C-alpha cells in the first residue's frame, strides 16, 4: 500500500527543472499533471515538492490540523517585494495574525456596503469609455480590466486616484509591478542564476521595486494630509491588534499596501477578462446573463442590493474562476509526519502544491463534461462537494478579499452586460499570459452600445 | 460642447492632492475634442490619452515647420532635407486621418460636416 | 602576469571613449591596432574591453572551453529591438539553444535547394531592373543590394514580398531598421544617456520598434491563415526537453534578427565584391569567364551555383578584407592567461577585430592588402582560426551557407549579364552602422544582351 510517487523526466543535478522552462509553467504543469495523474514529485535543485490534482488527495490536504500554509518558492520570491505582508507571511510569524485581525473587519459584508459607492465610480468610467469609442474601434479587454481593478482597489482601499482611464500607456507602477512578478516567475526556472545573462535582470528587479515603493510612500503621504475615512488604510494605520495592543510597524504597512494593490489588480483583472472570453464564446450563456442584467439593474446605477440579485452572473463568474483560477496554486507543508491518502508516507515539513486548475478538472467530482463551460453547475452551491472548488485558497489562510472580489466582478460584469452587446470580431484563440497569476493575452472585442444612460 | 467640458471638470476633480494641472495641454485636449465632436461627430478621446494624438502632433510639427521656413535664407540647402521629409510625412498623417473622419459618415446629424 | 597591456590616449574620467567619436568606429579601432599591435585595452566610462588582432591570440580566444560569446555593449543595445534573438542571446539563456537546434535544419545545405527558387525570383528582378536602364543612367550599388538582400530574405525565408524594386524611397520598415540600428551605434558615444537632449532620439527609437513589431507580429498571424519555410519551422518545430515550440514573442525576435542580419551583412558583402571587381579588371575577367562558362541555362540551377569556384573565391577574398560584421566579443569562462602574457579575471571581455585578424601579416603574407583571390585555391592550407569572418564555435554565424549561396548566385548572374565600369573612379568609403557597407558606390553596366 505504501506506494512510491511518480516523478517526470529528471536531468542531471538540475533535477526536473528543464521541464518547466517555459513562459507558461502552470499550463505546463497541467500538461504534466495530465500525464502523471493525481500526484507526482517535482524536484528542483535544492528543493522538493508534490503537486496534487485529485479532489481525493486535496480533501486530505485541506485538513488544517495536518497541513499548514507553506510559502512556495514562488512566494519566497514575491516576498522579495511583498515581504511579510498577508500573502507572503508564515501563518506563525508575528505580523501575520496581527495584521489578519486588524484588517479582517474591512472585508466582511458590513464593510462592503461602504465600498459599493466608489466601486460604481470606477465602473461608470469604464462604461463611459466604451460608450465614447468610435465605430470601428475595439476594446483591449485585459488592459481595460487592469485599468479598472487598479483604479478600484486604490480608491476603495486607499482613497488614491491612479486615473488609469486618463492614460494610454499602462500606469508606470503597473509596468514595474508586472515585471517584478514576471521576474519572480523567471527566477524559478533559472538554470544558473549566476552567469552574466541575469545581471540586467538584477538591475531591473531592484529598479522596479523602488518604483513601487515610491508611489506607496506617496499614498502614505497623501493621507498624512487628506478626512472621514473608513479604509483598508485607516485600519492599517490607526488599527490596533486587540491581543497585544500595538498597531502595525511602518515596514509591514508598506508590505500590506503593495500586497493589496497587487493581489486585487492581478486576480481580479484575470477573472473579469476570462469571464468575457467564455461569455463571448458561449452566446446563449451571454444571453442568459444579459437578461439578468437588464432585469435587475432597473435604476441608472446599481445599488449594493442589486448586486446580490445577479445570481447567474455569480454563476458565470464561478464557472470562469473554476476553469482558470487566476491564482492557480497554493502551497502547503506537513505539520508532522503523516501518510497522505493512505498511500504516500511523508516526513514532517514536506511541501504540497495544489494545482487548483487540475483539481477543478477532476472527473470523479465534476463529471466527464469538465472542460465545457456550463455556469449551471453552480446553482445549488451546497451540492458542490466539500474541498472540490478551491479558487480562493483554504482555511484561515483563504483569500481575505474573496467577497470583495465576487462583489467587484459581479457589479462590473453586470453593468457590462446591461450597457453593451459584445462581438468576438477577431475569432480570438485563447492565449493565457502567465506571470504568477493567469490572464488572457491580446483578447479583443467590439462592443455595441445599447445606449442606456448613466448617473 | 458641454460633454467635453464635463470631462475636463471630471478630470480635474479626480486629481489627487499633490498633483497639479498642465494648463495648455489640458486646454488643448479640450479644444480639439470639442471641435471634433461638434464639427464632425468624431471622438478624439484626448482625456483618455497621455501622449498626444498622432494627428495633433503632426499638426503641431507642420505648423512649426511653416514657421521655421520663415528664417531659412535658402530653403534648398541640404541641411533641411529631414525637415522636408517629415513635413510630407505629417501631411499624409493628417490627410489620411481626415478621410477616416469621412469614412464614418457615408459609411446623418445636424453638424458642421453635414453642411 | 608578465606583460602590461597597451592602452591608447586617455581623456580623464571619459577614459578612451572619445577615441571612437568618429562616424567610423571600427576603422578607428583598426588605426589603433595598427600602431599598438596584437592586443590593446580599450576603456569606456562603464566598461573595459580588450581588442585582439593577431591570429596567435585569437586561436586561444576561440577555445570554447575557456571563452563564450559575450554581448558587447553594441549587441546589448540591439537587444532592445532584437531582444532574445539568436544574435543577441546569451548561450546559457533559455531561448538560444532552444531556437538554435530548431533552426539549424533551415540553413543546412539540404535546405538551400528549396530556397534556391525564390532566391532566383528576386535575383531576376534585380537583373531586369538593370537591363531596363537607359544609357545615361548608373547603378547605385548598395541601394540595389539592399533591395535584393531584403526581398530575398523576406521572400525565401517567410514568403513575404517587400517589393523593394517597385519603390524608390526605401520601405518604412527598412528605413526604421536602419534608423534603429543607427541609434544603437549612436548610444555607444553617449556618456550621459539620461541627459534630456536624447529625448527625441529615445522617442523616435521607441516609435521605430513599434514599426517593426507591427509588420512582423502581423506576419506570424498572417500565416496561421503552412508551407515549408523558415517561418513554418518556427511555428511548427518542437524542443525535445520541454516539447514546446518557440514563444510567440521570441519568433518576433528571430524574424527581426534574420531580416536585419541578412539584409545588412549580405548587401554589404556583395557591394564590397563588386568594388574589388571593377578595381581589379583581370580578376573581373576571370570571374566573368567562369560565369559565362557555367551559367549555361536561362536560369541558374542549384548544382551550377556550387560549380562556381572563382566567384566563391572572390567572395571569400572580399569578406577577408572587409568583413561586413567586423567583430565579435567573448568573456572568460574562468580565470585564465591569454598568450601566456596577459592574465584574465573571470568575466573579462575580449573583442576580436576580424578585419585586423584578416590582416595579420605572419599568416597571409606581406600582400595582405592586395585583392588576390587565389589565396583561396587551397582552403585547407589556411590555418585553423586565421579566417573567422563568420565568428567562431557554436556561436558561429548560422546563415553562412545561405549567405554564400545568395552571394554566389547573384554575383554569378551579374557577371554573366553585364560588363561593369568604375565610371566615376570611386574611392572606397566605408559606412559604419554596426555592420560595414561602402557608401556612394556607383557603377555603369553595359548589357551583354542575354535573355533569362
Ligand atoms: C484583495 C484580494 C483579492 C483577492 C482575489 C482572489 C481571486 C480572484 C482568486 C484568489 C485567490 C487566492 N487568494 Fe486572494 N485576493 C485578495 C487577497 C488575498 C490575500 C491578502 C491573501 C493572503 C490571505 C491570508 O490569509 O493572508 C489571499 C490568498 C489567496 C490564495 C491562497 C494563497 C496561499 O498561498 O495559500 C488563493 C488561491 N488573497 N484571490
Ligand atoms: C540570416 C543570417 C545571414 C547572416 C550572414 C552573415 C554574414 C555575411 C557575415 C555574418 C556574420 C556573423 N554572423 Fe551571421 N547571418 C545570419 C545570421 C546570424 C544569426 C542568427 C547569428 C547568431 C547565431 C548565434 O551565434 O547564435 C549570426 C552570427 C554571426 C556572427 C557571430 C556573432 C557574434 O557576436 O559572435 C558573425 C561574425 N548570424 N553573418
Amino acid at each position: 500500500t505504501i506506494k512510491e510517487m511518480p516523478q517526470p523526466k529528471t536531468f542531471g543535478e538540475l533535477k526536473n527543472l528543464p521541464l518547466l522552462n517555459t513562459d507558461k509553467p502552470v499550463q505546463a504543469l497541467m500538461k504534466i499533471a495530465d500525464e502523471l495523474g493525481e500526484i507526482f514529485k517535482f524536484e528542483a535543485p535544492g528543493r522538493v515538492t508534490r503537486y496534487l490534482s485529485s479532489q481525493r488527495l486535496i480533501k486530505e490536504a485541506c485538513d488544517e490540523s495536518r497541513f499548514d500554509k507553506n510559502l512556495s518558492q514562488a512566494l519566497k520570491f514575491v516576498r522579495d517585494f511583498a515581504g511579510d505582508g498577508l500573502f507572503t507571511s508564515w501563518t506563525h510569524e508575528k505580523n501575520w495574525k496581527k495584521a489578519h485581525n486588524i484588517l479582517l473587519p474591512s472585508f466582511s459584508q458590513q464593510a462592503m456596503k461602504g465600498y459599493h459607492a466608489m466601486m460604481v465610480d470606477i465602473a461608470v468610467q469604464l462604461v463611459q469609455k466604451w460608450e465614447r469609442l468610435n465605430a470601428d474601434e475595439h476594446i483591449e479587454v485585459p488592459e481595460d480590466m487592469t485599468r479598472l481593478t487598479l483604479d478600484t482597489i486604490g480608491l476603495c482601499g486607499f482613497n488614491y486616484r491612479f486615473n488609469s482611464f486618463y492614460r494610454d500607456q499602462p500606469h508606470p507602477f503597473i509596468t514595474s509591478m508586472v515585471r517584478a512578478l514576471d521576474e519572480a516567475m523567471n527566477k524559478l526556472q533559472r538554470a544558473n542564476p549566476d552567469d552574466p545573462a541575469y545581471d540586467e535582470n538584477k538591475r531591473q528587479f531592484q529598479e522596479d521595486i523602488k518604483v513601487m515603493n515610491d508611489l506607496v510612500d506617496k499614498i502614505i503621504a497623501d493621507r498624512k494630509a487628506s478626512e472621514q475615512s473608513d479604509d483598508l488604510l485607516t485600519h492599517m494605520l490607526n488599527g490596533k491588534d486587540p491581543e497585544t495592543g500595538e498597531p502595525l510597524d511602518d515596514e509591514n504597512i508598506r508590505y500590506q499596501i503593495i500586497t493589496f494593490l497587487i493581489a486585487f489588480h492581478e486576480t481580479v483583472s484575470g477573472w473579469l477578462s476570462f469571464a468575457l472570453y467564455f461569455l463571448v464564446k458561449n452566446p446563449h450563456v451571454l444571453q442568459k446573463a444579459a437578461e439578468e442584467a437588464a432585469r435587475v439593474l432597473v435604476d441608472p446605477v446599481p445599488s449594493y442590493k442589486q448586486v446580490k440579485q445577479l445570481k447567474y452572473v455569480g454563476m458565470v463568474l464561478n464557472e470562469a474562476i473554476r476553469l482558470w483560477p487566476t491564482a492557480p496554486a497554493f502551497s502547503l507543508y506537513a505539520k508532522e509526519d503523516t501518510v497522505l491518502g493512505g498511500e504516500y508516507p511523508l516526513e514532517k515539513g514536506d511541501e504540497l502544491m495544489v494545482l487548483i486548475p487540475q483539481l477543478h478538472r477532476d472527473k470523479t467530482i465534476w463529471g466527464d463534461d469538465v472542460e465545457e463551460f456550463r455556469p449551471e453547475r453552480f446553482e445549488n452551491p451546497s451540492a458542490i462537494p466539500q474541498h472540490a472548488f478551491k479558487p480562493f485558497g483554504n482555511g484561515q489562510r483563504a483569500c481575505i478579499g474573496q467577497q470583495m472580489s465576487l462583489h467587484e466582478a459581479t457589479l462590473v460584469l453586470g453593468m457590462m452586460l446591461k450597457h453593451f452587446d459584445f462581438e468576438d470580431h477577431t475569432n480570438y484563440e485563447l492565449d493565457i499570459k502567465e506571470t504568477l497569476t493567469l490572464k488572457p493575452e491580446g483578447f479583443v472585442v467590439k462592443a455595441k452600445s445599447k445606449k442606456i444612460p448613466l448617473g
